[PDB]
DNA sequence: GTCGTTAGTTGTGGGACTAAAGGATATCGTGAACCGAAAAATTAGTGTAACGGGTATCCCACAACGCTAG
């Protein structure tokens, strides 16, 4: 069925000239808004050594397993309820 | 008399057909039943308040004299 509700692009005359379109300004945008992602990300990871020890480091293993409050939990010695009132 | 050769058809197959603009479509037919897969929702479990010195910082106010005698 789906493979039958897909028309053949032949049946659009010349459609290579008329369809099929992109503009470089989307792709130009995308780029930019990840450099602001990336630039925010910086600076939060410049602003991660001013914090306590183990908060830092509970941030860096939040970043490299990820907001696994169990795993963590067992890995500290905090609770589930400890760990993520601290995270 | 018989077999290979050459030239002239004859039928058949493959390949061309300005430039500019524009550029919307509609798309049937049905057989059953059970099992497996994974994606989703529902449920079960733990909790602070002030205190001793001692010291880091903040705001907030004030001071930072002048003269006389031994």
């Amino acid at each position: 069925k789906f493979h039958k509700k897909v028309n053949s692009l032949e049946d659009y005359d010349n459609y290579q000239d008329y369809m099929v379109g992109y503009d470089p300004v989307n792709d130009s945008e995308n780029l930019d808004e990840q450099e602001s992602t990336q630039k925010s990300f910086d600076h939060i990871k410049s602003i991660l050594p001013l914090l306590n020890a183990d908060k830092r480091h509970l941030i860096e293993l939040c970043l490299k397993y990820g907001f696994q409050y169990k795993a963590i939990s067992k890995v500290m010695g905090k609770g589930i309820h400890e760990t993520s009132r601290e995270i």
